[PDB]
């Protein structure tokens, strides 16, 4: 009694309409507030099937987040070609909060409810939605942060693990916390993670893929050459951009189960995201940064020639920030009644 078909979502929030978080205050006049009584309702022995590698939902998620991260953070000097702006950069405050989509009226939001759902195929334990969840728009790479876990097992997620140049994301069911300080040279910090858990997670890595790949011997190797924010773990903490140093968690070896110490920097100049260019900023605040975050995702592309081979190489990856989107809206999707 429906169909497929892509639409105009919009979106809804708890933002406070008082706080000056850049977060908050786009999302007190772009976004309705919340949904007061979220009524999901469940749909009796129906299939429907989802892919979300064609969803429409992520591409609407990501104009959006474009325009908050182009509303909202002030460089010193924006760059790109054939121009050159340079207006002024003081000092704010960043931190990303649940934002909700919604469908208008005639469209409603399909949810898929089965635990092992890899993002395609049909779905079994399907329930209508108005609206998602509260989703963090966390923009990283390598790592997925502040995310949403699995409800069982790891999960292998790609449009097809037969390309190489199709990325995997991998949903993990124990989140890893990650402890990245600035202490009161000032562009200087690192990242505490827990070399237990992590090996442990990474060792129920590497079998999941054992899995999917032939019983192949797997490596994790750092990346294959790229700009710094792709073999940097680039992340957004407060406001200064941080880049981080993953080798230590990319090793084969792992007296290795301490605490994995990880060198980072504040850099000031960045190659922004949306790819338009370059940017720079000013230096970071005049006290000591700290994020804790919660490791959720990974991301990860393999080296195509191993054919012949008898293992196979996956170095941490990103850049499309659609995939971090994608990490959260792959049990929805959009349908007209
Ligand atoms: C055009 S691009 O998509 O190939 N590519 C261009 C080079 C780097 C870009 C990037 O990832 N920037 C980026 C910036 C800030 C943060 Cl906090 C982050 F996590 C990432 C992506
Ligand atoms: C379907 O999903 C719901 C919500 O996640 C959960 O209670 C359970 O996994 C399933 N319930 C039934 C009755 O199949
Ligand atoms: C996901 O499940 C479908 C079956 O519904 C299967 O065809 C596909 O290969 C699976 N993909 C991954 C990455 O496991
Ligand atoms: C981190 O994960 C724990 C459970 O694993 C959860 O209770 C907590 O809210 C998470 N924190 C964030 C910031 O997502
Ligand atoms: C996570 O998944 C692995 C296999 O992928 C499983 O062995 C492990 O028990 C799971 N852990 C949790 C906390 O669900
Ligand atoms: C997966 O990728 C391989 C290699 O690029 C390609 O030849 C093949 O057609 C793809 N398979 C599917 C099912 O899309
Ligand atoms: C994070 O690390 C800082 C310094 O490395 C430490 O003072 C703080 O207690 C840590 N916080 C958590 C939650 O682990
Ligand atoms: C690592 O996690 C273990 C539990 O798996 C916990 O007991 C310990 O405090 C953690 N150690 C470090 C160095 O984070
Ligand atoms: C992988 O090896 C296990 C034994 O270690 C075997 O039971 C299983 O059939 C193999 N699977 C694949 C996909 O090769
Ligand atoms: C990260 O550190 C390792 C040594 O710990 C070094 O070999 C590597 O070049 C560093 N990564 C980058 C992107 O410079
Ligand atoms: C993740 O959430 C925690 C708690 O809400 C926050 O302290 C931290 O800054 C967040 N990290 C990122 C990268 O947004």
């Amino acid at each position: 009694v429906w169909k497929d078909a892509d639409t105009t979502l919009f979106c809804a929030s708890d933002a406070k309409a008082y706080e000056t978080e850049v977060h908050n205050v786009w999302a007190t006049h772009a976004c309705v507030p919340t949904d007061p009584n979220p009524q999901e309702i469940h749909l009796e022995n129906v299939t429907e099937n989802f892919n979300m590698w064609k969803n429409n939902m992520v591409e609407q998620m990501h104009e959006d987040i474009i325009s908050l991260w182009d509303q909202s953070l002030q460089p010193c000097v924006k760059l790109t070609g054939g121009s050159v702006i340079k207006q002024a950069c003081p000092k704010i405050s960043f931190d990303p909060i649940p934002i909700h989509y919604c469908t208008p009226a005639g469209y409603v939001i399909l949810k898929c409810n089965d635990k092992n759902f890899n993002g395609t195929g049909p779905c079994k334990n399907v329930s209508s939605v108005q609206c998602t969840h509260g989703i963090k728009p966390v923009v990283s790479t390598q790592l997925l942060l502040n995310g949403s876990l699995a409800e069982e097992e790891i999960i292998i997620r790609s449009e097809n693990l037969t390309n190489n140049a199709k990325t995997i994301i991998v949903h993990l069911n124990k989140s890893v916390e990650i402890n990245c300080t600035r202490p009161s040279d000032i562009r200087k910090a690192y990242c505490e993670i827990n070399g237990t858990k992590w090996n442990k997670v990474l060792k129920q890595v590497t079998e999941k893929l054992k899995e999917h790949f032939n019983n192949k011997t797997i490596i994790f190797q750092p990346p294959s050459g790229g700009d710094l924010e792709i073999t940097m773990h680039t992340f957004n903490c407060r406001g200064e951009f941080f880049y981080c140093n993953t080798t230590q968690l990319f090793n084969n070896t792992c007296g290795c189960n301490g605490t994995i110490t990880l060198p980072c920097k504040i850099k000031q100049i960045i190659n922004m995201w949306q790819g338009t260019g370059q940017a720079m900023y000013a230096p970071p605040i005049d006290g000591k940064i700290n994020c804790v975050s919660n490791i959720t995702g990974i991301l990860l592309t393999r080296d195509g020639g191993a054919n012949n081979t008898s293992n196979e190489t996956f170095r941490p990856g990103g850049g499309d920030m659609r995939d971090n989107w994608r990490s959260e809206l792959y049990k929805y999707k959009v349908v007209q009644i």
